[PDB]
């Protein structure tokens, strides 16, 4: 692996909160970011920029697989787009992120080396984004801003104790389905969508660059739909109710019909976790 | 002009709030984004994603000036990075933004045409970011998250009624100085920094891709220092007190020493505007 220390940090942070996330959410970042004795605004920037930085990194990873763009042009693109993000994040509570971002932009021997760096770095920043999303106070605007070929797998949420059986559609997005199946089993933090609607997503431990030709409109997905979003952090997404987002999502599978009614209880508890209580909910996906 | 309607919107939004920002900050976006009867989370996503999208667009504009990357590769880079940002923004309150993002990605007959599209589109998104930053509720975490040659110009703030004299350093970053000087006079909204400390910035009506070799550490800048950040929105930055951001910022000029004592009351009043009251403070920059 190109960045072996990040690999150790990736394996560690699947179950442990990164120390930089804890410092940001408690206002203990050195040099004290934030204007006039508060740390919410810096917290707001830390959470959003690391998320959008991860989106940039994944698209740069995709570009590294595009053979029409030379390695020299790839590095030029990275060296232009990266610094404004990574230098701010290093000052705003992510020194190790900034350290490795500038390491990714070092001269590269080949396309494979650069793709290796970008794939590992993206998964690392994806995990920091995963924890930042879980702890960000999404309820802070509450009250004040209110409206008026079928591979069987098992999904378990703890400490809820809810289990559902599901099927991975291995013949729709075959490369994507194989990428998810090879990561099994894994246990990651389960969090709720904060804009979309009644859906949950969990940052899975992989970076898939597979094509996603088979998609469906998010606001048209059935209850129990398993979809996968590479662009927003390589997340396993479980739809449990009506949604709103109009973008289409790659189809991964579906919870079995005899277990789809079990998802309402999970979505409610996971919503309370992400929105208010921050009590962790752990999703385990395993091969049947 | 490649995108003449954006030029008209750019001219209008210098003094008028874009309807997109008005609907986002009042929870009147037609798609009703946000989970469980609130629109703060969608508001939080709208403000930050449009800001970081603008940062991406500027670095893509700079990439359009790099003739080591072919026009074909530039479009490939744009078509890879852009959709995940623009399609979400089109659903989360910026339909016209997503529309012209697809315009920019269309086949281009020349580098000059594509650079024209990116320069115009970047300024348009920069102004959306400007108004979004002004109206975002930065004080929401206020109580719950707290710690424990020389070209003479005049800067006027209204309706505060305070004027200062300054000098633009035309020999340090020369092309940057001419870019700003060619945009004078302009009157734009004056807002406060929300992370770095006691400085204020205003989105100026230009997109400069000039080199900025002469820089100064932000946390080391003097009182009255005029800085210019191309990468964070082509903003004229007035430092009136201590700061904490460790990055280096391009040096544009400085307020005259005899008028530097007036900046303290402007900064405090601009802080109240950005952080709490949202009463507009208008900055006018003109040559002497
Ligand atoms: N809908 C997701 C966020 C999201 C989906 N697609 C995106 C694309 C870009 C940025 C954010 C998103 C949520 O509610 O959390
Ligand atoms: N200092 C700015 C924020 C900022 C500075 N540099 C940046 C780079 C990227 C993103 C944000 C920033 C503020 O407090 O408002």
């Amino acid at each position: 692996s190109a960045l072996p220390e990040l690999r150790e940090l990736i394996a560690s942070f699947v179950s442990e909160e990164p120390p930089e996330i804890r410092r940001i959410r408690t206002g203990t970042v050195p040099d004290l970011p934030g204007s006039y004795g508060q740390y919410f605004t810096a917290w707001d920037f830390s959470n959003s920029i690391v998320r959008d930085y991860a989106m940039n990194l994944y698209q740069l990873t995709r570009l590294a697989t595009d053979e029409s763009v030379s390695v020299e042009n790839l590095l030029t693109v990275f060296r232009t787009l990266d610094p404004i993000y990574s230098t701010f994040l290093g000052y705003n509570g992510f020194p190790v992120l900034a350290e490795y971002a500038q390491r990714v932009g070092q001269p590269a021997e080949s396309r494979a080396e650069l793709l290796d760096r970008l794939t590992t770095f993206t998964e690392y920043v994806n995990r920091l984004t995963a924890w930042s999303h879980h702890y960000f106070p999404w309820d802070l605007g509450g009250e004040r801003y209110r409206y008026a070929q079928r591979i069987p797998v098992r999904l378990t949420w703890q400490p809820l104790g809810v289990q559902v059986d599901a099927e991975i559609y291995a013949d729709l997005n075959p490369q994507l389905a194989t990428d998810v199946l090879k990561a099994l089993p894994f246990t990651v933090l389960q969090d709720h969508a904060v804009v979309s609607g009644e859906s949950m997503y969990a940052w899975a431990p992989l970076v898939s660059v597979a094509p996603t030709p088979v998609r469906e409109r998010i606001c048209d997905a059935p209850v129990g739909r398993l979809r996968f979003s590479q662009a927003t952090g390589n997340k396993v997404i479980v739809q449990y109710g009506p949604t709103t987002e109009t973008l289409s999502s790659p189809v991964l599978g579906k919870v079995v019909d005899s277990h789809a009614d079990r998802l309402a209880e999970v979505g409610k508890a996971v919503w309370e976790s992400t929105f208010s209580s921050k009590e962790p909910v752990w999703l385990t996906v395993e091969r049947l």
